[PDB]
Order: C-alpha cells, then structure tokens, then sequence
C-alpha cells in the first residue's frame, strides 16, 4: 500500500519528510517561541524570538540581533510547537495568527507541498514549477479515500465532491479563488483529470474528448498578460456530467464573456491571444501561402506590445497539440481551414490603414491588407471597404451613407475583427459542447474556472468586470463559512453568541451593482443610452453619485479620468476612456451584411446563426455588455445555490511567476482578503455537523469536532 511506504512516491512527493535527531532534540525543547516583526512599519515581515520571561501579562523575548523586547500577552503572536510544523490540516494549530499560519504553509511548500487542509477548504500554493503529483498511479491512490485517509490533494477533495454526490443525490460544485497567476486553471484542470478518470472507464473516447477541449480553449481564449504567461481572459464553469449510476455521461462548458478588446491592442511586453502566434510559427507551407501570412512583426495585431514569445513554450509545438486537439474533438479539416482564415483574415483587416481623404472623410490608398482579408473571409472586397468607410444608417427614417474619419473608420474595422473574434469563440464553444454532451445528465459536478483578480497600470471596463466577478465568488465563500453557518445556528437556537467575522464584500458589491440607489453599472448603462453623454459626462455622474458618499468610493486628486474602488483584494483605480463605446459595444450593420455573404460556411453561421450572431433588446437599445455581464453571473450564482459547494484556495506565492520564492507581504495580504484564518476558526469554534461539545438544536443536534 503506497499510503504506508515510506519509499512509494506517494511518500516522496506528497508527505513530510522524515526530520532527523537535530530536529527530534529542538522538537521537544522546552524553550518557547514568538513571531514578532523586526521592524514595526511592517508588520508581514517577522522573525522568530525565544520568550526569556514573562509576567501575568507580557512576554519579554529576544530578537535575532539580541537586543530583548516585551509584548503584550494579548498582541502576541506565539509560534507554534515545532511538532506542528507541516501539518496537513491547519486547523490542528494551537496558536491560530498570521504568522503560524504562513509559517505552516512555508515548511510545507519548501518541500514541495503545494497542498494544505485550513479546516474545510484546501488552500494551494502555485510551485511554478512542475510536481509529479498528478500521475495516473496517484490518481489510483486518492480513489475512494476519505479526505482523512490520505495527503492533501486537489484529487481528494475532487473525491470528496464526487462521493457526497453519490451518497446525498446531490449536485456539487467546486469553486476554485485565486488573484490572476495563482493556479486556478492548472487545477481546474486536474479535478477534470480526477474525475474522468475515476467515474470511468472500461469507452474512454468521451474522456479524451473533455480533456482535448481545454487547448483549444486556451488557445483560443488565453494571453500572456503582466500577471499570468497563461491568463485566462474568459471565464468558465464546466460541467462535468455523471448518469445515476455515477459513470461521467458527458460535460458542458458554460463560458462567459472574452475580452476581445485583447484581439486589436496589447499593454507592453503582453501578448494577443496564443493562436495567432501559434498560426503564424506551425503553419505548414502552403498554408502561409494560401494565408498570405508572415511573420508576427509584420502585423499591427501583433507588433504593438513588443513582445511576439513567452519563455520556455514553443508556439509551433502547440499549433500541433492544438491541431491534434481540433482532430480528436472531431472539427473536419475543412472547419479548420475556415477557423484559419477567419485568425489569418483578422491578422489582414489590422494592416488596414485608413488615411484622409480630400475632405474629413478617410480613403483607402493601399489595397493590399483589404484584399488578402477579403480573400481568406470570402468577401466582397469592395463591399468591406464601403461599409467600413462609408455605411449606412438611418436618420429618422432617411437612409443615410455616412463618410467616417480615419479614427472612425479604424474603429469600426477593431468593431468588426473584436465581433469575429469573439463569435469564432462562441462557436468554437457550442462546436465542443455538441460533441460533450450527448446525453441527459442525471447529476452534475461544476468546477468554476473565472479569469482571476487583476490590477495593472491601466484598468479598464473589462478589469472592473472580472474583479465584481471575483468580489462575487470571495462573498459567496463568505456566505457560506460564516453567514449561512451561524443562521442555522440560530434558526435552531444552541446556545450560540454570533461573531462577527468582518469579511463582508456587501457594500462594494452594492456600490457597482446596486440598484437601487444606482450602484456603477446602472448608472454606465444609463449614459450608455443618454444621446449627449460622453466619457466625461459618466465620470461627472459617478462622482456626482459616490464621492465623499459611498465609503469603497474615491475621487482621486490626481486625475480627472479615473476611479476608485475598494476591492476585498485591494483598492483599483478605474480609467473611464472608452467606457460608453465599450458598454455599447456598436457594429455597423453594413458590415455584419458584408459578412453575411460569405463564400466560407463558418464566417456565414457567424453572421446568420442567431444564437451567434443575435443580440438582445432592452426596449428600443440593443443589451449592453453590462447586462449581458450581470445576466451571466446572475445565472452563476442562480446555478451555485442549487449545488453543494467545495472550495479550493490558490495562492499565488510571489508576482514573478517564479519557483522557491515565497514573498511574505504577497501571501499574507491574499490569506487576509481570502479569509482564510476566519474560515479555520469557524471551523474550529463552531458545530460543524447537525442531525436530524454538543448543542441540542430545536430540531437537531449539532456536533463539534471531533
Ligand atoms: N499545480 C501546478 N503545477 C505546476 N505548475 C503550476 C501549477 N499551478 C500553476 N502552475 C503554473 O502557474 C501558471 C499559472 O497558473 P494558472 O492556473 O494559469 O493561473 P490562473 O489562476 O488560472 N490565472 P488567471 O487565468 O490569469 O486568473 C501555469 O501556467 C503553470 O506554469
Ligand atoms: C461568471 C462570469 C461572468 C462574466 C465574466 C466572467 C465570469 C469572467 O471571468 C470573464 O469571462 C473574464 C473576461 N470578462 C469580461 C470581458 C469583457 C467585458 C466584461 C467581462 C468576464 N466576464
Ligand atoms: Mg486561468
């Protein structure tokens, strides 16, 4: 039994290791130890001191450098006995603060033991690096294990996911936190792994195919950002299906908005999505050709952000994995040719350059881009050209052939290559789900995958939006460790004092989605159908609205463009150019009918399928892409409340995406924000369990421990 081998790898890589008679002699010294910060300026920086003395209420301790300093008893923050150090479950501590708690996962992830239990939730701290952890011969050991039985491990709690939906009925969820960078997507990725593996299983094609899609989708919908080489820049809930039996039926992706505002601009040293460099490193020979591709210089798309690689990958190397994958999921070669041309043809409409003409009205002098864009997409070419420069609205009833700018016109070309970006991803999405999910489910487990909390130089709509969506997951996580717990507990009257354990995400989360009093996003939609308003006027109605009024708001002094929000991960500053033409998110007609003319048959599904090319009405205004956003994550969270939810905490432990390196202020700040000794003590001072150290409820009693 690996469990029991000392030299199985199970042992290896997954146990601490065996300390030795240096360590057995300090192990049971009878000195006694406090963390204390070296400097009080700050306070994430501690050293260890030996405690020389104390009176009824103060420690005097030594520093590293000697000189003896006293504390408080009730500000100290003692170290734990040494016995406790790599402890498998941190709620097993006798002293719960900051620096035990850190120091615990210090000594585990010094030995690669990137996996820690904190009470009921598993917290994970990103290696960047690889551990041969996630083998099928590990796969074999964590199944049917209780959680108690075996390691920490992403498998176990999968497993303990997968057996409560067994045993109760009832559908799960695995919700997995994390800042962008911290390892959310490598595992979401193995819970999928675990759980096709053990739920079966002879028959293995189906299998093959739920794993294909993810390099598709990171292909597709993942970008090298300043935080995360690999940044999802959608999110995702994945499904993974089981009938009643418990065998895997299938699985369906639920994917969420994709910043297609990446395709057409890219902060420094960042990266367009991966695909197009993948295309323009694996194509083949006479698919360069046939393309009319060179390489990534020469592309306005790609020759921005000055940065065109990512270190240590290979772009050719994947453009055959996820070639490979489109073969195995089952897209015909002749679907792959068009998905090609449709990132080929992208590639072209952004070497457009528009210039002026004899009057304010741009022309096109060069051709060329135009042309090699008209030819991959099976368009007319002067048909494009028309209705970029020059199409057509109505004013009243009257038809009316506009004459854009250059800004315009090149505007409107960004509308028309973000549109076929992010309808190409939509299809590729409904195109796997068609092969996944063949079946009626009798039973779910939904693993969550959002694109992770990000702050950079300049935030836009699209930051606000994936960090509302992190603020929402940290409050449902809120909600369930403490809000919901200590409502049972009064609903069934035990003799329970309420604590209040501050972690309440509610009034941020008011001030962008309220409704109500107006939060944020009401009050961006309703400039976005203001005739006169521009991007000054909305951020003179936010500040009209919550400066020196809502207490996560600011104004800033420093700028007139920008503001600020106070997230549970940090305060972000806002920069609002752009916010009204982003929310409306606009496309000239003339070119969606452009398209819809296409000689390729998945451009034309882009433009005739209404489930891809469709968009919804709010009386006489087509839905913004706020609404769209709040629809999404209300649907999230509607579909949360119904499952049995598991959390996994991932940790980033430093921002340089590097191995052996744990930067103390940047995993302190994220076990704060996450909760994550709140959730221990919760854990530890409460009543974990309830049928039908002990209180009688009303209508059950409810167990501690044990
Ligand atoms: N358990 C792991 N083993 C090995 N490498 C890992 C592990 N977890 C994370 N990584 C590395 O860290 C990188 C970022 O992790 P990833 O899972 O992509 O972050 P994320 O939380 O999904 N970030 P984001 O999509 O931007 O919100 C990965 O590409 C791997 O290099
Ligand atoms: C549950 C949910 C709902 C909406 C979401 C997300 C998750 C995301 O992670 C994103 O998919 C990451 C990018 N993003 C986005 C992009 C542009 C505009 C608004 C949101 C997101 N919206
Ligand atoms: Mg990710």
């Amino acid at each position: 039994n690996p469990i029991h081998d000392r030299t199985s790898d199970y042992h290896k890589y997954l146990k601490v290791k065996q300390g030795d008679s240096d360590l057995f002699k300090l192990t049971v010294s009878d000195k006694r130890y406090i963390w204390y910060n070296p400097d009080p300026k700050e306070r994430d920086s501690y050293e260890c001191g030996e405690i020389v003395s104390e009176t009824s209420d103060s420690f005097t301790f030594k520093t590293v450098d000697g000189q003896d300093r006293q504390v408080k008893k009730d500000d100290a923050n003692q170290r734990n006995p040494i016995k406790f150090d790599g402890v498998e479950d941190m709620s097993e501590l006798s002293y719960l603060n900051e620096p035990a708690v850190f120091h615990n996962l210090r000594v585990r992830y010094n030995q690669d033991l990137i996996y820690t239990y904190s009470g009921l939730f598993l917290v994970a701290v990103n290696p960047f690096k690889r551990i041969p952890i996630y083998t099928q011969e590990m796969v074999d050991i964590f199944k049917g294990r209780r959680r108690n039985e075996v390691a920490p491990h992403i498998f176990a709690i999968s497993d303990v996911a997968y057996r409560s939906m067994l045993d109760d009925r009832q559908n799960q969820s695995l919700l997995i936190t994390g800042e962008s960078g911290a390892g959310k997507t490598e595992n979401t990725k193995k819970v999928i792994q675990y759980l096709a593996s053990v739920a079966g299983r002879n028959s293995g094609v189906l299998e093959q195919q739920i794993l294909q899609a993810n390099p598709i989708l990171e292909a597709f919908g993942n970008a090298k950002t300043t935080r995360n080489n690999n940044a999802s820049r959608f999110g995702k809930f994945i499904e993974i299906q089981f009938n009643s039996a418990g065998f895997i039926s299938g699985a369906s992706i639920q994917s969420y908005l994709l910043e297609k505002s990446r395709v057409v601009f890219q902060s420094e040293t960042e990266r367009n999505y991966h695909i197009f460099y993948q295309l323009l490193a694996g194509a083949t020979a006479e698919e360069k050709k046939a393309l009319h591709l060179a390489g990534p210089e020469s592309f306005n798309y790609l020759n921005q952000s000055g940065c065109v690689d990512i270190k240590g990958v290979s772009d050719s190397e994947e453009f055959k994995i996820t070639r490979q994958a489109m073969d195995i999921v089952g897209f015909s070669q002749e679907e792959q040719m068009s998905i090609f041309k449709i990132i080929a043809g992208i590639l072209h409409l952004g070497n457009i350059k528009f210039e002026k003409g004899a009057g304010e009205g741009a022309v096109l002098k060069d051709k060329t881009a135009l042309n090699a864009a008209s030819t991959v997409f099976g368009v007319n070419p002067s048909v494009l050209e028309k209705a970029l420069m020059e199409p057509r609205i109505l004013a009243g009833r009257d038809l009316v052939a506009q004459h854009l700018n250059v800004e315009k016109s090149s505007s409107s070309r960004d509308a028309l290559v973000k549109a076929l970006y992010g309808r190409l991803f939509l299809w590729l999405v409904k195109k796997i789900n068609n092969v996944l999910c063949q079946e009626r489910k009798a039973y779910f487990i939904g693993v969550l995958d959002i694109s992770g909390f990000e702050i950079f130089k300049v935030n836009s709509f699209e930051q606000l939006c994936i960090n509302y969506t992190n603020e929402k997951l940290q409050q449902f996580f809120n909600h369930h460790m403490f809000k919901l717990e200590q409502e049972e507990y009064l609903k069934e009257k035990i003799n329970w004092t309420f604590i209040d354990f501050g972690l309440d995400s509610q009034a941020t989360i008011d001030l962008i989605d309220g409704r109500q009093p107006p939060g944020i996003l009401a009050l961006l939609d309703e400039q976005s159908v203001f005739p006169n308003a521009t991007d000054n006027t909305l951020i003179t109605k936010l500040h009209s609205h919550f400066s020196k009024k809502n207490a996560k708001y600011e104004e800033p002094r420093f700028s007139k463009t920008e503001f600020g929000v106070t997230h549970y991960a940090g305060q972000v500053m806002y920069e609002i150019q752009d916010w009204l033409e982003k929310n409306k998110d606009p496309l000239q007609q003339d070119l969606e009918l452009c398209f819809k003319d296409s000689s390729d048959n998945v451009v034309t599904k882009l433009f005739n399928d209404p489930n891809i090319a469709s968009r919804a009405k709010k009386g006489a205004n087509f839905i913004t892409v706020a609404a769209q956003y709040k629809e999404q994550l209300a649907s999230l969270m509607a579909t949360l409340e119904t499952t049995n939810p598991h959390f996994v905490r991932c940790i980033i432990p430093n921002n340089k995406q590097l191995p052996a390196k744990l930067e103390d202020k940047v995993v302190l700040d994220q076990l704060r924000c996450n909760g994550v000794l709140e959730g221990i003590r919760i854990t530890r001072k409460g009543f974990p369990n309830r049928i039908i150290q002990y209180r009688f409820g009303i209508t059950k009693i409810f167990f501690r421990a044990g």
